């Protein structure tokens, strides 16, 4: 037997950062998961017992942190571009480092209707997050992601048309509750290095911007015809808005709300036009997945 | 042997309600999920296979679905009220209705900045429940509370002062992190039966209000001694706004955020004035609690 | 305002003990989860910014290591006793100590039909638990449990005989599935300190034991009336078995599985006599509690 | 723009079947939790609005329940194929079915030593995993899995002769805890159809078994030099004794336990060989992996 693939690194490693600005007093806190991965010249560690390629990765953890106190956590895109090249750069036989980093929300407090100057609220499970592979001749490929970002219509869905045979029990319907978890993702046209990533960085948090608002905007608005064809309007939307990505894609659950008929009780009217109590289910759920590009 | 306590019923129901506005268009939705636990003369179903005592759980299903249907399910003070009394009233042999309610957020969204007449997001894992209880002969007690509000303050937390013994490595504090998530209920004076409880109904939304804006406010403001001299604050606070709350418990664990030492590392400095990175602790936590009433 | 109950602590401290046999070289594990919270002369903590009262929860935690190097970790009961005896022994103005304690399983391999001997297996999710309250005065009370025992019996259960009225659809069964997580509680007699609980040692493990033995034979072999019926006759069992026991409280969830009618394609029949693929519901459930103690 | 990849179905669709022998009365259960997803000519669902080739998720649903029914549901790999085989057989314009297949355990009872013919344990939360991917024109990939197999060993597991740098803090160890989940995939030869993985279904839980019996004995008798060293041993003997397979994958958390230095507390030693008791780490862990094939 041989090795065909091996990676190795620190997942889960916690790190929190706070800037503290000097003049106004007002603090500014990120929080964020990483895992570091590494691929090289390691097969031996694997084979033959050689911890000597080993960067052990207890020091993958000591340098996230290291990392995160000399360069700026934010945005993901960068710092995430920025560790993954110190590995490639600081060790000969480490020839990619993959980087992936969930952002948690922090958002500033208003009290009194006053923004405070360090105080937080998790306002939501929704994430930020970026996938960085930096590999060694190859530059840096990078793909940014919202995920958890829960959502719900309560009309303005439609599902009719679809094929019917023997297998099919499904009503056709004019209007149904329409409910998703998005995870919607951006992959960024390759970098060469460390220095194109930086040339491009106030894209990062502007495109994520955009994905946001056009997901929401296009999912309140559209009169859907299908979870299919509003994610695709979606996709289309954000590739006509930044040029330096080349594909966006989603994955969407249909999490589905289903009628109650309640006229075995006392002739009560809970359907159709009348359906005004629903069972929302936990499982099974629809899956839509597509992967938009450039014609 | 003998049965010296009993009660069954039906957990984990969820529930999904839509109001619509004929003249505006504006739809409305609440989203909770339901246990109701019933109590009587229902030993025997234990004792004796006797099931002709038990309304049966799938039924207790059945009607929580009616119940919303006929009835208001905001507050859920209200609903949960409705709800118990039925079940006490139509079963001359049940005696005692213990209904517990999670409400989910889905809060309007707002598009170009306008609210959407139809379209929401889940904002926060933030919860508003209730408690309720009915017991014949005896009104009803409602325990109204938030939970899973998550929080950070970046400075203006402090622990010093505290027992130093043999047991003791902490070191005293005058700036660190404090994390928690707000666990917090106030109990209601007893209410003689529904026409109390609905007498009261505008009460129900208004001290939910005030005790989430003392909450914040105070998390915020409060220059903490510990968590326990906040969150006294609070609960003293809530008592003194809402004169038919008789109690105010929180539960709040300190979710630590400890600083970590990087000197060994070409001398670089992150403790003391100098702390920007730490590591956010999953486990284990403080875990402070207690109960306020009025002297 | 004043202060009206509190408690504070640490939570969810992780601990994992070796037993080394140097003779034979056999070790043994042993993982739990503790939570420890104080009570006593502490409310000036919360009143006056009082920290003086306040044994840190950090030190809390350092004790709790302190005491589990210095004795044994098993039975769980012993350790808790230990634990909360310590507080209110140490510190004169604590006066209750409370005391959880989650055991996790870590089963011994047996490879080739030998028991290893330093290699476990997570065999079940499974808990073991106790809740010892240790009050200054009033000796230690100790409620023992199992949670998180799964099961399903896939016929010999029945639910017929239960009122119908006009919120009932439920169809009578004379065959069902019944699957449930079991949660099972034995209250001890009071012991007056220490020495007493020491002096019940080996009826710990015995009773845990027979609590275990009776639940799985008793689920697995009563041809079942309703969950009430079996639940009852598991706890006059163990009532039957250990005199040190004064209660035994089940809480059991009804884990419903629903047939489902395929008739409409090709007229395939999967209900009654003939159900074989049934759905799996994971929401909602019954929730069927009850506490025994002796006539 | 242009849909560049498209796929959608059914997910958490849970099945459970009971096979019952009419001669012995003895029962036997299946669970599982399944996703199909499919993929073809159905761009036009997304940019036209053409829901006429969309095999509704409902209808996919139906179809998990019919094909469970009339076919065998073990070994999953047989189901998986059969059931992916509808897909691409029964619509023409369908090419590809994904299918991921978690099967849970139900395991047999004995009740005073002798096997109960129809009451089951949830005796672990380990998972027996397929994914079967059958795409029109190019026959059937299978990959199988064994996760959730969570172990630990008390000692036998060593670090040392890793890289050490300006980054490196970890001490080497010659006597370390190693505890970790494991998730192991082994991935069959491509099958030209349906006949084809028939042909072979013994091998199936033939292979697991080996694959699982294999993992157990080799982490329990390695003296381990790294996670690294003994997975790839693992690997290789799966390779050796099953040459339908093409190559083994495992993926393995270092789910750390760390010594507690306690010699401030009186001089209590609890380190290197006096160590006892640890802390469990939640986060971060390691994570190591590799893909090993045939040389
Ligand atoms: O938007 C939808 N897309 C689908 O593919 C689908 N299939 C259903 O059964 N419902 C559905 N709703
Ligand atoms: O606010 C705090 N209260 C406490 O009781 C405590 N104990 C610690 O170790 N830290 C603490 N912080
Ligand atoms: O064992 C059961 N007990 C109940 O109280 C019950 N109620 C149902 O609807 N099903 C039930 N099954
Ligand atoms: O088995 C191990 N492999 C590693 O790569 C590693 N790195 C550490 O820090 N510890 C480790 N233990
Ligand atoms: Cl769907
Ligand atoms: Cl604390
Ligand atoms: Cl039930
Ligand atoms: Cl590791
Ligand atoms: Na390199
Ligand atoms: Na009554
Ligand atoms: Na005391
Ligand atoms: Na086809």
């Amino acid at each position: 037997s041989a090795v065909k693939a091996a990676r190795y690194g620190k997942d889960n490693v916690r790190v929190y950062k706070v800037h503290k600005d000097e003049k106004t007093g007002v603090q500014t806190v990120y929080e964020m998961t990483v895992c570091v991965l590494l691929e090289g010249e390691i097969e031996t560690s694997y084979t033959k017992a050689d911890n000597s390629v080993i960067v052990a990765t207890d020091s993958i953890k000591n340098t996230i942190y290291i990392t995160a106190k000399q360069n700026p956590v934010t945005p993901p895109e960068l710092f995430g571009s920025i560790l993954g090249t110190h590995f490639i750069e600081k060790y000969n036989h480490i020839h990619a480092a993959h980087v992936n980093i969930v952002c948690h929300r922090w958002t500033r407090m208003d009290i009194d209707g006053k923004p405070h100057p360090h105080s937080f609220i998790r306002d939501s499970e929704e994430k930020r997050n970026v996938q960085v592979d930096v590999v060694e001749g190859k530059g840096i490929d990078i793909k940014s992601s919202l995920s958890g970002l829960t959502v719900l219509k309560s009309t303005n869905s439609q599902f009719w048309g679809f094929l019917r045979d023997e297998y099919t029990t499904l009503k056709e319907t004019w209007d149904r509750i329409l409910s998703t978890d998005v995870d919607a993702t951006w992959q960024w046209k390759n970098f060469s290095g460390l220095q194109e990533v930086r040339s491009h960085v106030p894209k990062f948090d502007a495109t994520w911007a955009t994905a946001r608002e056009v997901t929401l905007k296009t999912f309140a608005e559209d009169n859907s015809a299908s979870v299919q064809a509003t994610m695709y309007k979606m996709a289309e939307q954000i590739l006509a808005r930044q040029q330096l990505i080349e594909t966006v894609e989603y994955s969407l659950p249909n999490k589905h709300y289903f009628e109650i008929d309640l006229s075995w009780h006392k002739g009560l009217q809970n359907t159709g036009k009348n359906a005004e109590v629903f069972a929302p289910q936990s499982d099974p759920n629809g899956l839509i997945k597509c992967t938009v590009g450039r014609s």
